């Protein structure tokens, strides 16, 4: 279901980004929360911004600045 | 919230980590996604993003955040 989004993606074409994204739509499917959680996984990679967030969540580790922002 | 303790997450979560090891940028996606969930952010990241589905509003604040 999500390989042929894998290939297409950023990330290195390995066997285990294949293993990876079929293992999280099966999560995704038992608990909507990580669903939820996949949606902005892939959102992050199809708009550029995995380093930008990454980068961002070290200055902010408790999500303080980011709760904040998405509050408002 | 958390996510549910099912035998899907455990092998989500070890295929998620395996192709961390291998891929670095994985590894940067796999850090945000459980930041998200470490500071229960997750259900508010998603609907941001489904009103900002080109992360336009996100790049301007993280390109705003403090150096």
């Amino acid at each position: 279901q999500l390989v042929p989004w894998a290939a297409a993606s950023e990330f290195k074409e390995t066997p285990e980004l294949e293993s990876a994204v079929r293992a999280m739509e099966a999560a995704a499917n038992v608990d909507p929360l990580f669903q939820s959680a996949l949606s902005v996984f892939m959102w992050l990679e199809e708009n550029g911004i995995v380093t930008d967030m990454a980068n961002f969540a070290l200055s902010d580790p408790n999500a303080h600045r980011m709760r904040n922002f998405l509050a408002n």
